[PDB]
DNA sequence: TCGATAATAAATATTT
DNA sequence: AAATATTTATTATCGA
């Protein structure tokens, strides 16, 4: 397919918004984007770099530590309170 | 009632995509945006100008004339095939 | 970080 | 008397 119009901030925001408890890991963000948008099933090394960049660079995305029981790869990412949600 | 992250291109694309006929008039685009995003119920004079600019400036949006037997203000807008979706 | 794209703000232009 | 459509420049923001 062709590239959808969504910015990386928009792609991440939509992924978080539909996520159980409005939290998901980086790899879950990757998977949601690829599941919904066939364009992103390729050039993964490039756009996933852009995803990681967008999560860190923008204050609207906030890191949340894993639980001590069921800890794992990466933290959860969520939306900052003074966005819309 | 906070500003959603979506670009004007993304807002228009989403509005058209959800239309039963896959086409919307300009005023229908305005209404869909305002219905879904309360933020856009203000400053309509500004962002609706931006909507019109985005519709004309981008080739992914293509104008479709009303039938001669059903005239009115403005044409229908839809997504062009030569732009993916 | 640097190159690309979006968006704000107009005047202009078309049409009902 | 208006909604709609096109166009240009500039500022802001995005993204490779
Ligand atoms: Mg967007």
């Amino acid at each position: 397919h062709a590239k959808p119009p969504y910015s990386y901030i928009s792609l991440i925001t939509m992924a978080i918004q539909q996520a159980p408890s409005k939290m998901l890991t980086l790899s879950e963000i990757y998977q949601w984007i690829m599941d919904l948008f066939p364009y992103y099933r390729q050039n993964q090394q490039r756009w996933q770099n852009s995803i990681r960049h967008s999560l860190s660079f923008n204050d609207c995305f906030v890191k949340v530590a894993r639980s001590p029981d069921k800890p794992g790869k990466g933290s959860y990412w969520t939306l900052h309170p003074d966005s819309g949600n």
